[PDB]
């Protein structure tokens, strides 16, 4: 009587943009100081990202980053509004076909994002787009940040467990390329090197049905909050646009609290899997937030590259797409033909806050 | 079994501001055309609202509405951020004592709003403020609009039904006074006559416990979406601030679809209370959106003033506080000593969309 993710689908803006051309393009347009331009060029190189998908292709002259200061919150949001209905429809569409059922059987529709404000929200707009039951229940999980991915899985898990009749459809879609900035300092350069746009959707429910082919068994999931760190990650709504802030301590902070957290998750799991699980035997499906935050976690838990291969594939090929990035990894991971019995999924965002989930690879 | 509202608490900014003085004040400051100023004065008079609580008291000269055009989205939102945490803490605190339980037993914290963007969201900020379990599960139901009141009840209900262990705390807090506009068209004038600020919180869970004293038994709740009406209600994010838009058809679109909707809710209810409930026998706890809306619903369902007295008390003394308005009514209603055996709760918002809920007055 545990919820199951019954299908996943992704969707991205256009084709893969080279991280190298973006490096050249952005790094050379960032300013009029070679010293400050190399400092960007450097960050890209050491980013370890091969490609990203962007609604705003900065390698195109018109979209250069040196023009962003001429745009306001109206510009990017109005645009966002023009680029997100379709992307979510696409992922939603694919995640429905992967699920298998009859879209009339979908009881819930959950929309997720923190990169733009759309009212009516994305989940409402899709009702008619996908032709779902006009009465389908709506849930708008917005403003949770990069961790929103595991936030939705978690919430949809309980929703799914409120009745076996329920079949919750979830779409996490975020567009960051619209918000790059050539101001301040480091966190700004970094952000312009790792964030990308994307949309991921999945169907979830309890008591799998005759024609449904389960992907992951969501055994349990948790979350943690850390006091006195609300400024670690900033995303402020301002007339010029969203003001981003990433503290240099984020990597190490996450790293130092990761183990204790993974331990709290494992104890909850052992309440079912009565066979004392080791994270060392688990596949790691982590939110592709950044190479430093990804390596710090690997280190602190003393885990091997084999357990986080799938997430690195996602990060190399898409980078950080905020909330969707977790789901993207899950998708590509079930495509593998060698998943341990179990998987640990991690995500972190504004807060600070950790999101964790313990799954059983059913595919 | 099913979910129960175990406690409610409200919180509002400052003292009740006279609708008459706001009438005088904002009407005369609306423009330099007596013809336009009178049209505002008229709207206030025919608003049927006696008092409202506002973070921005327009009767005070500095807050004159004629200065609003000099502010930007940065201003109002920064102000919002600076004033909403205390209000939500206040409500939550009060809702916690009314609940009676020990705060350490709250498994979930749900934050709700659409009048401002705060990251980390309100639910996170409250963890430390209220001293809840650092691991308490977070849910950010934002951007759902005026109907978010019942959206949360609905969602927190299923959440409550995923385990008897769960005790979900929900806070809906909205601040509209910050956004009044003296631009053009009637909806702008109306909005400045009916919207107010406030915060309401409630505890909800299944299988009441020994020391808990249940307030309402939430038997079932539904929602409906209506195609080709996304523009009925607008709340756009723009550099100047939020751009509001209320279609003159809203009232009647509600009146004409309310009955069929209340019928769908009643049939779901009759699945438990085999006594073919009538609605004419139900107490009506309606979101205090406006006088035209309330009256249209009363005529369409052909209900008696006695069944909607409680909601009109709330509307007369607070006006429309978006998502919270619903909860406010539920609070003041359980204070009554003449409550029928059942209650029908309605709410509507962007989309368009209806939210409904069928409760059993257990107090």
């Amino acid at each position: 009587n545990n919820s199951f993710v019954l299908g996943i689908g992704i969707s991205v803006p256009g084709e893969p943009i080279s991280q190298q051309s973006l490096k050249d393009s952005i790094s050379n347009d960032f300013s009029d100081k070679a010293e400050t331009n190399e400092k960007v060029k450097r960050i890209f190189e050491q980013s370890q990202i091969k490609t990203r998908h962007l609604v705003r292709d900065y390698t195109k002259p018109e979209n250069s980053i040196k023009f962003r200061h001429l745009e306001t919150i109206t510009d990017v949001n109005n645009q966002f509004k023009k680029v997100v209905p379709d992307l979510a429809q696409q992922a939603c569409l694919r995640a429905l076909k992967d699920w298998g059922g009859d879209k009339g059987d979908i009881t819930h529709i959950v929309s997720v994002t923190s990169t733009g404000i759309i009212i009516p929200d994305v989940n409402f707009k899709l009702i008619d787009l996908l032709g779902l039951n006009k009465d389908v229940e709506r849930v708008s999980l917005n403003l949770m940040g990069c961790l929103a991915g595991l936030s939705s899985l978690r919430t949809a898990a309980s929703l799914a467990k409120a009745s076996p009749r329920n079949r919750i459809l979830v779409v996490c879609t975020e567009v960051c390329s619209l918000h790059f900035s050539n101001t301040d300092g480091g966190d700004q350069m970094v952000a312009s090197s790792i964030f990308a746009d994307g949309s991921a959707a999945y169907i979830i429910g309890c008591n799998p049905r005759i024609e449904e082919t389960p992907l992951y068994e969501v055994m349990c999931s948790i979350n943690r909050s850390f006091p006195n760190t609300e400024n670690a990650m900033v995303w402020d709504l301002e007339k010029e646009g969203w003001n981003l802030g990433l503290d240099a301590s984020i990597p190490i902070v996450i790293g130092s609290g990761i183990e204790a957290f993974v331990d709290t998750l494992l104890d909850k799991a052992k309440l079912q899997t009565s066979t004392a699980i080791s994270a060392k035997d688990c596949e790691f499906l982590i939110h592709t937030g950044g190479k430093s935050i990804l390596m710090n976690i690997e280190n602190s838990l003393g885990i091997d590259p084999k357990q986080t291969k799938n997430t690195w594939d996602v990060y190399h090929a898409y980078g950080n797409m905020s909330s969707a990035s977790v789901i993207f990894v899950m998708d590509h991971a079930r495509k593998s033909k060698s998943l341990p019995t179990y998987s640990i999924s991690l995500a972190f965002g504004p807060g600070l806050a950790f999101e964790g989930c313990f799954l059983k690879n059913v595919v």
